[PDB]
Formats: C-alpha cells, structure tokens, sequence
C-alpha cells in the first residue's frame, strides 16, 4: 500500500539490500538482493556453502522448464542456470502474483556472500543487458504486463557479536510515497534503456569545480545501481576526487590502503566529519541546459566497518552511482516517463545535509 510497503528491505553494510519474496506453489520463501545495474531474476537452486536456503523447483507445482541453459561468467566468479518460470509474489509489496523467469542457479563462482542472507538477485534493469540475451523478459516487466502496477518504482537506502551493521530501507513499487522525502523532486533523463544510464554535467569536491570536460565523468557511461555499494569513478576523475579529498582532510593523515579503498580507519564518536568535504554531482535535467545538484557527506562516502572504509573507488566501466550515493535520497526510476528523480530522503548532522538543489545552467 506503499504503506504496506515501506521498511521492506533490510541488509548487511557493504553487502546489499534485499527484499523478501516467495516463488513457487506453495510459496518459497527467499531475501532477492535488489539490483537496479542487472536484469536476471536469478536465485540459488541448489546447495551452496553460503546458501541455507534455495529454489526447490521440485517442490513447485507451478514450475515450468523452458530447458535452455543459461552460463554467466565474469572477472572472478560465474553462475551457471537452467532457465525456468514459475509464480512469484512479494510479501510486503503490491498484492499480486506474477509468472516470471527465473534463472535457477546450479552453480556459481564468488557469486553467493557468506553472511549476507539474500538467496538470489532481482535484477530490475531493462532488457537489453539480460542474459543469455534480450529475449528472456526481466522480472519488472512481467509484473507490468500481467499485473496493472504502473511502470515505476522507488528506492529508500538509508543505511546504519561485531558484525556488519545491519541497515534498513523501502522499495515502493508502482508510485511516489510522499513521506519518504522532503523537498521537490529532481528528474534526471534515462539516456538509454539498458542499464539506468544517466549524465554527470559537472563535479564539485566542496564547491571546487573539478574542471574536467564533461564526458571523463560519463567515460563510458554512468549508471545507478543499487548492487552497487561505493561511488566508483572513471580512473582520470577518481584520482582528481581523491587528491581534492585530501587536500581538504590534511589536518588529519591516513595510509594509502584507506584511499585504495582496501582498509579502514577508526576514532568512538571523535570521528572528525568536517575535514571530509562534500561530493556534489550535478546531473542533467530534463531541459537542456538545466542540470541538478545531489550532495553526500562524509557519512555517506565514510562506510562504516569506531572504523570506516573509504566508500569511493576506481572504475573502468564508468561512473556507478551506488548504494552510498543513493543513501539519503529518495530515487525515482521512473520508466514509465524515462527518467530518475532525486529528492532528500526521509533517511539521512548539525552543519551540513545530504541535498537536492536544482536548478543549474557534450556530455556523453
Ligand atoms: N553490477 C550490478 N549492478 N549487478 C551485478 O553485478 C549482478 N551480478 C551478476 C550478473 C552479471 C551479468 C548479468 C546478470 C548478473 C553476477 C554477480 C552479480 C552480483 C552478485 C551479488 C552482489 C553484487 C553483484
């Protein structure tokens, strides 16, 4: 009821967000990791050492083989499936049952994390990064065809014995829950339907342009994905963030294993916020020459891990706007009109705010 629906995600810092879902008849019960930067409904279908759960395909009498094999590789792991379809129902969203694919897993390579809780992955990107092909209709889709959900649904990451820090979050499928941010909405276009692709105009390290031609930060492409936890930049602006952090943050000094995002530094509640600056991104508008604002604090690209880990690290697909960007904000992915609003979240000190500022006046 987007009432219904609010606070149903949980997760593990660092390691995703999930939402619960059942699939089959009866019921199965499994946490799906929500991915806006995929297009698979893939879920675990046999055992595995991080798995105490998975898809019993035996167990549905609704299941339906569409025997065709589906083998997904990449640097480091892989998921091998056996492509299938099947009834599939979202506890604490919309109240409906759709049939969609499901991508059983049979076997996999680093893909599963020890600890997390989520058992498989819903990939709510467009069709045309879905495998083995474009052809095989991602989840969202279906949900649009068969139920009359409206094409549009919203994400509130908001965050935070030792373990990872659990943190919270709402998935609002098929409107805009007022509630859950403060502020008007900024519309940033879908450039293209694949990926959540969009355009970074300009940046700024705490007021100071970075001065870069506009198409180093969409070196590739620029996408916002949830899967996705730090803020990842193209290598040449990467480093120009990092230098300007730097900078600003000298009246303090970290080893190289923190800026490599591969270790972390610790005060308790000393933690000197104020020499990390603020990021602002500035995106395109919906007008040509109008661009928006969205600003992270420190809190923000500061993971914590008291320790952190610095939350921004280097890329050679892009610019990926992940969870520690979409934290604090209220996103919008609005298909249905081609676009992705920002907006301050619900979620989110006393001297700076996460915001969304607009408006300003060849990117990609
Ligand atoms: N980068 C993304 N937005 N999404 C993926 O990489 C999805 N993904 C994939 C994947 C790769 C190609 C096509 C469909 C899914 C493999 C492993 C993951 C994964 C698993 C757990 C946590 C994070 C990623």
């Amino acid at each position: 009821s987007f009432v219904e629906m609010v606070d149903n995600l949980r997760g593990k810092s660092g390691q995703g967000y999930y939402v619960e879902m059942t699939v089959g008849s009866p019921p199965q019960t499994l946490n799906i990791l929500v991915d806006t930067g995929s297009s698979n409904f893939a879920v675990g279908a046999a055992p595995h050492p991080f798995l105490h759960r998975y898809y019993q395909r035996q167990l549905s009498s609704t299941y339906r083989d569409l025997r065709k094999g589906v083998y997904v590789p990449y640097t480091q792991g892989k998921w091998e499936g056996e492509l299938g379809t099947d009834l599939v129902s979202i506890p604490h969203g919309p109240n409906v049952t759709v049939r969609a694919n499901i991508a059983a897993i049979t076997e996999s390579d680093k893909f599963f994390i020890n600890g997390s809780n989520w058992e498989g992955i819903l990939g709510l990107a467009y069709a045309e990064i879905a495998r083995p092909d474009d052809s095989l209709e991602p989840f969202f889709d279906s949900l649009v065809k068969q139920t009359h959900v409206p094409n549009l649904f919203s994400l509130q990451l908001c965050g935070a014995s030792e373990v990872l820090a659990s943190v919270g979050g709402s998935m609002i499928i098929g409107g805009i829950d007022h509630s859950l941010y403060t502020g008007s909405l900024w519309y940033t276009p879908i450039r293209r339907e694949w990926y959540y692709e969009v355009i970074i105009v300009r940046v700024e390290i705490n007021g100071q342009d970075l001065k870069m031609d506009c198409k180093e930060y969409n070196y590739d492409k620029s996408i916002v994905d949830s899967g996705t936890t730090n803020l990842r930049l193209p290598k040449k602006v990467f480093e120009a963030a990092v230098k300007s952090i730097k900078a600003a943050s000298s009246t303090e000094k970290f080893p190289d294993g923190f800026w490599l995002g591969e270790q972390l530094v610790c005060w308790a509640g000393t933690t000197p916020w104020n020499i990390f600056p603020v990021i602002s991104l500035y995106l395109m508008g919906e007008v040509t020459n109008q661009s928006f604002r969205i600003t992270i604090l420190p809190q923000q690209y500061l993971r914590p891990v008291d320790c952190y880990k610095f939350a921004i690290s280097q890329s050679s697909t892009g610019t990926v706007m992940g969870a520690v960007i979409m934290e604090g904000f209220y996103v919008v992915f609005d298909r249905a009109r081609k676009r992705i609003g920002f907006a301050v979240s619900a979620c989110h000190d006393e001297f700076r705010t996460a915001a969304v500022e607009g408006p300003f006046v060849d990117c990609g």
